[PDB]
């Protein structure tokens, strides 16, 4: 298996707008069949990428610029990848496409509803289709997004095979606080992958001891790679000047949790969480970072000038961690000459607080995190017992602020995402999980917990423990519309643990 660190890590290139005005910046992106080296030592792999690239082209907007983006598929008609056809019942393309904006308050016909999926040319469209065009005019906190695809009964396949991008919402009021920027401002996307000596994608067509029973192919509860990428390259090294650097750091992995540290036992300053910059920074030694999470972070390599630090994981994926693999996942080695003085700085005073407003609570929706067994055997993962096909019932009127408790009387944990809305953590609280799933009743077994200070500004994905209730605070809007909830677990997310959320007007 292969040397870690013999490779540069890639910063993905800012795509240029076809056309742009002052009204307007007009962009296109075209998924397309493509082939990268993933590591020195590998032959290309074939995969899908967004221009041709993997990852993404990163795009770069202002807050309230007027943005549209034409996303496109060019990709072939038939999948390289296992499609378990008995998870969704339809006839349809086998491969269907839809970009969503990862945080984008974003209009629902341009959030990447899972049934407005399109096909090549937009030859055939989902039954919630209604534009090629997304729009998103960023009325909303500076931030770091990611795009990647959304479609129905194919996401985990369709972001493994690499449609994943970095998206950064830049506030012109937040450069007051002169944090690091530009050179020294780098997204660092993770995802874990299996690689076959020929170099293709392996992702799994059923899971360990297959049931005769099962399908082939037949989707799996979790995905857990052998190698760590980082901009898409495996176990990569980054030559940085010693001095403060911002990386905007993102989970693009389908399952796999990250447990961030440095080898020499330094320490990150996070500023920003998924909904932007926190009110104060926070000095951490590790951070835990499950699918979709994203933080927002400065490392200061000013006193560890010609040393090589490894970003290490503790956390394991099905097992516990292989020093020698994933608990790798790239090297810093601080070697380049200073470009110019440091003038960039690590404040303590980010930004305004979250209850800077009082807000008032319309409603209170208890969420359990169940899961039925099917026909063949297989974990079906549901929220609140409902299909995604079932009605809608996560139906809070645009304007109001809910409280949402989130039950997880399972034995793992779930990174819960919302679109449209980021929001505030209130708190966690454990209980009786037998007597939960005796009796439908809840005792806590212990007082309730704050957020750590991680958890203190905005969210949009967040980690509901197992044995735990975990209780959140949003207001719905700006937009009215036909939205989703889910685990961002990928392979939880396509069977089947997504549901419709309506944000109603009168
Ligand atoms: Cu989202
Ligand atoms: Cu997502
Ligand atoms: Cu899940
Ligand atoms: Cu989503």
């Amino acid at each position: 298996t292969l040397e870690k660190f013999v490779d540069a890590l890639p910063i993905p290139d800012t795509l240029k707008p076809v056309q742009q005005s002052k009204e307007k910046t007009y962009y296109e992106v075209t998924m397309e069949e493509c082939t990268h080296q993933l590591h020195r030592d590998l032959p290309p792999t074939r995969l899908w990428g967004y221009n041709g690239l993997f990852p993404g082209p990163t795009i770069e907007v202002k807050r309230n610029e007027n943005v549209y983006v034409k996303w496109m598929n060019n990709l072939p008609s038939t999948h390289f990848l296992p499609i378990d056809h008995t998870i969704h019942h339809s006839e349809e393309p086998e491969v269907k496409t839809v970009v969503h904006l990862h945080g984008g308050v974003t209009p629902d016909d341009s959030d990447g509803y899972p049934e407005a999926w399109f096909s090549k040319d937009f030859e055939q469209t989902g039954p919630y289709f209604k534009r090629e065009v997304y729009h998103y005019p960023n009325q909303q906190r500076g931030a770091i997004l990611w795009y990647h695809d959304h479609a129905m009964a194919l996401t985990r396949l369709n972001v493994y095979a690499g449609l994943v991008g970095a998206y950064i919402i830049h506030d012109p009021k937040e450069k007051r606080l002169k944090l690091p920027s530009d050179e020294y401002d780098v997204p660092l996307l993770i995802t874990d992958r299996t690689i076959n000596e020929d170099g293709s994608l392996f992702y799994p067509s059923a899971p360990e001891n297959p049931s005769p029973s099962l399908p082939n192919p037949s989707i799996v509860p979790a995905f857990c790679g052998e190698t760590i990428l980082v901009n898409g390259k495996v176990w990569p090294y980054l030559e940085v000047e010693p001095r403060k650097y911002r990386f905007r750091v993102i989970n693009a992995s389908n399952t796999r949790t990250y447990n961030l540290s440095l080898d020499n036992g330094g320490d990150f300053i996070q500023i920003g969480s998924d909904g932007g910059l926190l009110p104060r920074s926070v000095k951490l030694n590790s951070f835990s970072l499950a699918p979709a999470e994203r933080y927002d972070i400065i490392i200061d390599f000013t006193a560890y000038e010609g040393e090589s630090i490894i970003l290490a994981n503790s956390a394991g994926c099905g097992g516990d961690v292989n020093p020698e693999t994933d608990a790798n996942i790239m090297q810093f080695r601080v070697t380049k000459p200073l470009a110019q003085k440091d003038e960039s700085r690590k404040p303590k005073y980010l930004a305004s607080y979250p209850s800077v407003q009082h807000e008032r609570i319309q409603n209170i929706r208890t969420l359990k995190l169940a899961g039925t067994q099917d026909e063949y055997g297989r974990p079906v993962l549901l929220l609140n017992n409902k299909r995604w096909h079932d009605p809608v019932t996560e139906t809070p009127k645009v304007g109001t602020t809910e409280i949402w408790s989130i039950i997880n009387p399972t034995r793992g944990t779930h990174p819960i995402h919302l679109h449209l809305v980021s929001f505030r953590v209130l708190d966690r609280r454990p209980f009786d999980i037998a007597r939960y799933q005796e009796s439908g009743e809840l005792s806590y077994t212990g007082p309730a917990v704050p957020p750590p200070p991680s958890e203190k500004g905005w969210k949009d994905t967040i980690q509901a423990h197992a044995g735990e209730v975990l209780r959140i605070a949003a207001t719905f809007g700006p937009y009215s519309g036909r939205y989703v909830w889910h685990c961002a677990i990928l392979e939880h997310e396509d069977y089947d643990m997504m549901r419709p959320m309506d944000i109603t007007d009168p």
